[PDB]
């Protein structure tokens, strides 16, 4: 009961927190994927196009922005989750190593010249995984902030 | 009211879920746009296989799977812009736009590139620049967004009104 408001605003404010991180962390995963996939149209193209040799450069940054990523999801895990939200938050978790694995392998796989592996890795599928457990963790996290915000929940959902 | 410890008025509640509504439709259409990034570039490299390459076969459904997710990233774009902004965030909304139609423009050239095979004319765009431009755009969005919902909720008269 004691100090609810200030609860509220702080458990407000790391639920948006949260979903920021993981919002970064899938837009770094989505650009990683973007960059291995320029890295793989600069092996495609002829010597004598300008833009071929770029391709180091290219699996370079797919590697830059996948270590952000996991930096980004670092900081989403050292946030607690709230009660309602440690299913969802697990799911994530399982979902995000996957797609994080295919693509060190696709960063792999183009590093050693095994552009057949990269092309048949079921990439997308793994994403679709991934994003199907965010939009799942933001369901559940929207429930908990409109019942915070709206002083609808017990205490016990805010680790109280 | 008391609506609640947060939102003394409801009012304000709604103001402030504005907001992150806005936010929240914005984080959609640059996820489609990288989405559409990801097909496009998809479809492109296959263009550059040989037909005998079964992994040319996807090329179409790729570039067709990138029209869907670019008109997904508008159908967002245009329900963000039918949410009325709050007078601080015109100036960081303005600039949004300028960046997401140039974005925008681009993916749908590059589109029509690839609808006939035009491989080159889809190298030489610059979208990456493009991109870059959105996602500094989108960055600073959202910290001004943050912003201003924490000043919101910590202010509590009632109060905030949608600009005009
Ligand atoms: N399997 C990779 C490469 C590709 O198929 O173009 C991906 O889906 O990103």
């Amino acid at each position: 009961s004691l100090h609810h408001s200030q609860k509220s605003f702080v458990v407000s404010n790391q639920l948006r927190e949260q979903q920021g991180e993981l919002t970064s962390t899938w837009d770094l995963m989505l650009q990683t994927r973007i960059n291995l996939s320029r890295s793989a149209v600069r092996m495609m193209m002829d010597s004598s196009n300008q833009q071929s040799n770029a391709k180091v450069e290219l699996l370079d940054s797919a590697r830059k922005t996948l270590a952000q990523a996991a930096t980004h999801y670092k900081k989403f895990k050292s946030m607690a989750p709230l009660p309602e939200m440690v299913a969802t938050s697990r799911n994530i978790d399982e979902k995000y190593k996957n797609y994080y694995t295919a693509l060190t392998e696709l960063i792999d796989y183009l590093d050693y010249g095994n552009t057949g592996a990269y092309f048949a890795q079921p990439t997308q599928g793994m994403q679709n995984a991934m994003g199907e457990a965010f939009a799942q963790y933001a369901l559940s996290s929207e429930k908990l902030y409109r019942d915070i915000v709206t002083d609808n929940a017990d205490d016990y959902r805010f680790a109280q």
